[PDB]
């Protein structure tokens, strides 16, 4: 009962949305980045 910021799935790139205290959190893979998982980390050779 601390606000629901996971109704329209704010996460992206198949990110997992989880309702947390105050705000929320997007659980994604280690190869992804960004607040809403919208930055595919494709480097490999970098
Ligand atoms: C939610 O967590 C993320 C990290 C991925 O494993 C998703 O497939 C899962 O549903």
């Amino acid at each position: 009962s601390d606000g629901d910021q996971c109704a329209s799935s704010p996460c992206q790139n198949g990110g997992s949305c989880k309702d947390q205290l105050q705000s929320y959190i997007c659980f994604c893979l280690p190869a992804f980045e960004g607040r809403n998982c919208e930055t595919h980390k494709d480097d490999g050779s970098a």
